[PDB]
Order: C-alpha cells, then structure tokens, then sequence
DNA sequence: CGGGTTTTTGTCTGGCTTCACACTTGATTTGCATCACTGTGTAAGACAGGCCAGATCCAG
C-alpha cells in the first residue's frame, strides 16, 4: 500500500481514537477522549519574567494511553 | 556464380468471439514538490622563548 494508506491506518492504533469513560469522574482531569500528543510543558510560562525554560517535551495523556494499551491486547485477553 | 527441398508467413477467404469506445461530475486515490535540518569530516608534532645550572673566564 502507498504511504498515505499506511499513515491513515496508523490513526487506529494511536491513543485518542476509542471512546471510554471513568465511572467516578477523574478529579482535575478532563473528560474529552480524543487528545493525542499533549505538549510536555503543560502550558508552562515561557516569558522573560518567570524562571527560564530550556527544555522541550512531548507526551500522551495517561488514561488515553492505558485505554490504547488495553485495546491493543483484546485478542490476547 | 545460382538449381532442389523443405521452413516461415502474410494473405486469400468471409463469418464467430471479447474487448474497445463516446460522455458526465463528484469524489477518491496517487504522485510529486517543499522545508528545516542531519552525518562523515575528531591526536600529535614542530618551534620559539624564558629560565636556571653549571661550565667559562677574570683578577687579587
């Protein structure tokens, strides 16, 4: 298959594609279930007045990552 | 320099396939250009200069 077909099929495996909900709502955690690669700094202030920032980071959301991991192991279970 | 004897083929002949060929338009799928960067360049040798040490020389 050409590259666009592969890229399109990739979206099924990445986190933020399957619906779910926690029965007790998670405190201080959003309920939206389509986030992908959240920024690592998490909205950290990067102006000139605050503490200087000299790092970069990328990461998924924890619950979405667990959901994707569990869905990747459906046939096994 | 050209006579015999099979190969190598396009047809004649007209009549049966299986694919070929006008139009759309709205998607859907491929194909290709573009952009900010990457690695491989990766240990020793030649030469001048300050510094004492000790040899080189001076004079009572």
């Amino acid at each position: 298959q050409p590259l666009h077909a592969l890229r399109n099929a990739e979206k099924v495996l990445l986190p933020g594609y399957h619906p779910f909900e926690w029965q007790p709502p998670l405190k201080n955690v959003s309920s939206r279930t389509d986030v992908g690669i959240i920024d690592g700094l998490s909205g950290l202030a990067s102006s000139v007045d605050e503490y200087p920032v000299d790092t970069i980071a990328k990461r998924f959301r924890y619950d979405s990552a667990l959901v994707s991991a569990l869905m990747d192991m459906e046939e096994d279970i």
